[PDB]
């Protein structure tokens, strides 16, 4: 549950992402894959990437970063009223991709890391607080659907 002022902060931060969605999406995925190499194993189309230089040179990885961040932005713009947008992603991630909730925690923290790395000094404590709460709400609502499905 976020206040109106907290949502305003989230959507202000998101404007930074929308100015370069592919660059942010690429770096989020690279932070996830290099920090948590077990996550790469869930992607048949990226498991061939051995080095970060290959990851950085991969245009398909940047393309997938755009898909991921476009979906998250659509959810965030609903300001919590995201049941219809979130349900298919919870279902595909539990039943087809088999993504444990832990990996959604990993990517949430990676988003925070990338925002500080690309906007140092311009991602304030209030903005971090609100973005973190928004990602927690997203993860928590996914977790509820995972429990419904019995997925661990
Ligand atoms: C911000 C969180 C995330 C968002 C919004 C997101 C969004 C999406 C979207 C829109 C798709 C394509 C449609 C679909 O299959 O449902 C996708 C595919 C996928 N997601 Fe996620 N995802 C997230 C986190 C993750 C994480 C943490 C992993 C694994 C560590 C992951 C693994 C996958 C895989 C394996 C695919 C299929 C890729 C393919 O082979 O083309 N996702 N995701």
């Amino acid at each position: 549950g976020l206040s109106d002022g907290e949502w305003q902060q989230v959507l202000n931060v998101w404007g930074k992402v929308e100015a370069d969605i592919a660059g942010h999406g690429q770096e989020v995925l690279i932070r996830l894959f290099t920090g948590h190499p077990e996550t790469l194993e869930k992607f048949d189309k990226f498991k061939h990437l051995k080095t970060e230089a290959e990851m950085k040179a991969s245009e398909d990885l940047k393309k997938h970063g755009t898909v991921v961040l476009t979906a998250l932005g659509g959810i965030l713009k609903k300001k919590g009223h995201h049941e219809a947008e979130l349900k298919p992603l919870a279902q595909s991630h539990a039943t087809k991709h088999k993504i444990p909730i832990k990996y959604l925690e990993f990517i949430s923290d990676a988003i925070i890391h990338v925002l500080h790395s690309k906007h140092p000094g311009d991602f304030g404590a209030d903005a971090q607080g609100a973005m973190t709460k928004a990602l927690e709400l997203f993860r928590n609502d996914i977790a509820a659907k995972y429990k419904e499905l019995g997925f661990q």
